[PDB]
């Protein structure tokens, strides 16, 4: 096949969701803190690198298609998989709604503008659909748009990773020194309280599967290249930091920012098409998506993410906590952990005895991964996690709707 | 067999844990509120009655032995069962530690007394073991002690359910009328915020199984009789309520109170022996308990609940939130829901097509039950639930320790 992508457009998507909506936001998240505190970054890159590897090498066995759900289909796979999915999908779709509200806001001024009344909402509801459609074109199409836009946003970031280096200068950061974060002990958790909840997505490559050239070769390479890119970009970017705290060409960045979300939203809906229209096969959803207007893509699927994505989009017009941490914008984030947690489970009970010897190694990196997945949750909105819980319980109750599976029965 | 109990000592245990540690605490939990507000009770008794039935008729199929775990062994049954268990057991044991600290405090005065320094803790650590041992004698023995003590505490409660009736008198409660709770809408949730988190245990009869005469006949009868008893006692007891709010024979009650916890702790450890030393068989824990010094009982088991129960007991000496809601005393309570939630799941995917026709009925009462289980969680300590979550995630991670199951593999 050839209308089904290739390494370089995929690793760009993997780097491109992770990158991503968060960078033009990170430093200030660590300025009201609590900044530098670079340790925070050392921990998190270790953790996420491990998570990237767990996936990297779980897809290297069975990819997938989902993924993060095939796997959960072998830490069960029914109930646990249908819930791993519902709860994932249910959090790629939800994510966008609060992703655009920001990416349009990177254009708040500069053409359009406007960008204030019912106009941001109605402009945003329009953009969502540009991408639903760019996928009905795709998928080889959306990843293509995607690769471009994210490279456009590499302009600035890796503009500083080398150009920014040649600039500042220098001991000013040393002036800002550490502190602001109250001592090593616990001041790391200012950075781990943000460096962490913005490194999500390492799944995407293990999530494509069907829509990548060779899964068994291209997919891992993708997750790893993507993450490594993401990590490095992260570090060399939030090291351009001298002391400030109060929150011509500069225009190219006020744009190359919404440019990261031009490619993003596409990638992310692409995954909400897959990590559902999948489970809509293997077993159940219910489905529906399907139905797959021939030659790939789920016309039905992404078009339902449209209707849906909208309906919220124009009620989070508007309040819901009028930006991130929306008590509903963040829950779609905690959600995505449960799939990470099960991916880790599977990357072991499917290495039954590993389809690969010399284990004392793997039995390690996945334990890191468990830690990442767990610690992320542990430092988090008390209300905002309790909700993630009530979700699961109702998602389960909602195998009233599915009253027909099996295993070990009367 | 005959050293393995019978209906009347079991339904007494079922009523006797549920009863139980909570009654001599309920009214004041609804006086700082928010009292009467009797609706709260109408809702909750419906909900719990349904939960009692879900169990009542899940054990009527497969009992069990656990139960609440055999069942979760068929909403999976591996991972989901080993977690349903860990999380249950891990919450019968924990529960006592904060159960005695109160039941000794019902003797705070009246012999011993003392009851203040390291004396309550060291007196409490002694009592725990009286019951560990009374079970190594049992189980036919502990349920026997149990039946007695809980009947001793019926003296007071159903002392008022009839004697109390002949007393007060009368329209005074009408004087206290409703209110204090701010309007029907949401004032019910003062009562449902306590009538609820004190009706736990309806499981116990489905939890015994092996240690009851006929499971298929005695067990349900037990859950239902127990709960009905518990419900009625509840209502006719917190209706002796005229107006008060500020918080010879009277002595018989200051004792017949710690008398409810003389029987309780025994019953409850009995279940932490079962709903583990079970799963220690069927599949994994790891086990260990076993080993079952012949003729029933798990000498090893309850003795480990002793060591364990202690170790906490003398660190919650002492603070931990120095009474209920201990942010660790309550989490052992939220825990117990996940087993309720899965019991409901199973009471369906094992009625695959029900081993019983005329379904529109059952498909109902279990939906109530889901609501009960879910709503209980939803109104709850934001921190205290987030913890229940992090538990599960680590319990799962902890099938690093169990890296050998199966279902649908490479």
């Amino acid at each position: 096949d050839a209308h089904k992508v290739g390494l370089i457009p995929v690793t760009l998507m993997v780097s491109g969701n992770i990158m991503g909506s968060g960078v033009f936001l990170l430093p200030a998240n660590l300025a009201s803190t609590g900044g530098i505190a670079i340790y925070g970054w050392l921990v998190t890159i270790i953790g996420a690198l491990g998570l990237s590897m767990v996936y990297a090498k779980m897809s290297f066995l069975d990819p997938s298609p989902g993924g993060s759900y095939a796997y959960a289909r072998r830490c069960f796979g029914p109930f646990l998989g249908y819930q791993t999915n519902v709860l994932y999908w249910l959090a790629c779709w939800i994510g966008n709604i609060a992703m655009v509200v920001i990416g349009v806001g990177y254009l708040s001024y500069f053409f359009p503008i406007l960008k204030d009344p019912l106009v941001l909402t109605i402009t945003c509801v329009v953009v969502l659909w540009i991408f639903v459609l760019l996928n009905i074109v795709g998928p080889k199409m959306i990843t293509r748009v995607q690769a471009v836009a994210t490279v456009l946003a590499l302009i600035p970031i890796v503009g500083i990773a080398v150009f920014g280096w040649f600039w500042f200068r220098g001991e000013t950061y040393m002036a800002a020194w550490n502190v602001s974060g109250l001592g090593t002990f616990g001041a790391i958790q200012s950075t781990l309280n943000v460096t962490l909840w913005s490194f999500i997505g390492v799944e995407s490559a293990s999530v494509a599967a069907g829509v990548v050239k060779n899964p068994k070769r291209n997919v891992p390479i993708a997750t790893i290249g993507g993450v490594l890119i993401a990590a490095v970009c992260y570090v060399l970017s939030t090291t351009a930091i001298m002391g400030m705290i109060p929150n011509t060409a500069g225009a190219i960045v006020s744009f190359c920012a919404a440019a990261g979300c031009l490619g993003s939203l596409g990638g992310w809906t692409l995954l909400a098409g897959q990590t559902a229209k999948a489970a809509a096969d293997d077993g159940l959803f219910p489905p529906i998506f399907a139905r797959v207007n021939k030659a790939g893509t789920p016309v039905a699927g992404l078009i339902i993410v449209g209707i849906l994505m909208t309906i919220f989009q124009l009620s989070s017009i508007s309040p819901n906590a009028t930006k991130e941490f929306g008590l509903v914008s963040s829950v779609s984030v905690i959600f995505t952990l449960v799939p990470y947690l099960y991916t880790c489970a599977a990357l072991l009970l499917l290495g039954h005895g590993h389809f690969g010897k010399a284990r004392p190694a793997y039995l390690a990196v996945t334990t890191i991964a468990f830690l990442y997945c767990i610690w992320a949750v542990v430092g988090s909105g008390a209300k905002e996690v309790m909700w993630s819980f009530v979700t699961l319980m109702v998602i389960t109750a909602m195998y009233a709707l599915n009253y027909n599976r099996l295993h070990k029965n009367p």
